[PDB]
């Protein structure tokens, strides 16, 4: 049980299926990361069996991009997931609050963020719901790592979230508002995120979340605002073939990984 292993401190805020708490390890004192996964809120998409099965492949992988999941405990009333804790917060509220924005900056946060999905691609997880949320900094170190959170989930957990409805739309993948979704669904949301740190703008708008979907599922988007002229032709290649409407013609993250702006615009 998670009593015999993990004491719980602070809440450290809301996550996507549940709250995160700080606990610290009963034997090594070491601070972890807890999502309680309410089973009366949140329903299971897969068997029993097939969300441990995945849980114990997701404890042995490790990639400097991911956040490392320790163990999973399960009981009548809830579901806890404990995982690394990540003290840098939000890598969009650190790019905000800095004096300039290039383009090999956003190569940098992109190169990391394309790795970290090219692991679990490998691995066949993926994550569908990837958004800046889900994109945190390791520690509030001048040169710390991004961290990808979240990734499986979707996979087999599913409630209303209205106050989070807009901020997901931005990022989905036509496919997945189809209802037949593969691995390239997180290689758009990567499209969208590249689009918005080269721009500043979402490249499908709308005052609310509707609007939005109708334009993420028409798939037209335009480097026609004023802020693309300073933008190489290079990245806005990779933004084209990660923006890809179809799937099948859409290009893979360890293609996306291996692209001209991401070789020379990092190292």
């Amino acid at each position: 049980i998670f009593s015999d292993r993990y004491k719980g401190q602070r809440v450290l805020g809301k996550g996507s299926f549940g709250e995160v708490i700080l606990c610290k390890d009963k034997i090594t004192g070491q601070e972890c990361a807890v999502k309680v996964i309410s089973k009366r809120q949140v329903k299971q998409k897969t068997d029993k069996e097939s969300l441990l099965r995945e849980v114990q492949l997701l404890k042995q992988l490790d990639h400097p991009n991911i956040m490392k999941l320790y163990e999973f405990f399960e009981d009548k009333g809830y579901f806890y997931l404990v995982g690394e804790v990540y003290t840098g917060g939000e890598l969009f509220d650190e790019i905000i609050s800095r004096k300039r924005f290039s383009e090999v900056d956003a190569a940098r946060i992109i190169r990391q963020v394309l790795s970290g999905i090219t692991y679990m691609h490998k691995n066949k997880i993926v994550h569908r719901d990837l958004k800046p949320e889900n994109l945190l900094l390791e520690s509030k170190s001048k040169d710390a790592n991004i961290r990808i959170i979240d990734f499986g989930l979707s996979t087999h957990f599913e409630s209303k979230k209205m106050k989070d409805k807009i901020g997901t739309a931005y990022y989905i993948a036509p496919e997945v508002l189809h209802g037949t979704y593969d691995e390239k669904c997180d290689v758009w949301s990567t499209g969208v995120i590249l689009y918005i740190l080269l721009s500043g703008c979402p490249p499908f708008n709308g005052a609310n979340e509707y609007d939005i979907l109708k334009k993420v599922e028409k798939g037209k988007y335009t480097f026609e605002l004023p802020q693309w002229k300073k933008v190489s032709e290079s990245a806005k290649d990779l933004i084209r073939k990660m923006l890809t409407y179809v799937p099948s013609m859409r290009i893979s993250a360890r293609d996306a990984l291996d692209h001209e702006w991401i070789q020379t615009y990092t190292k």
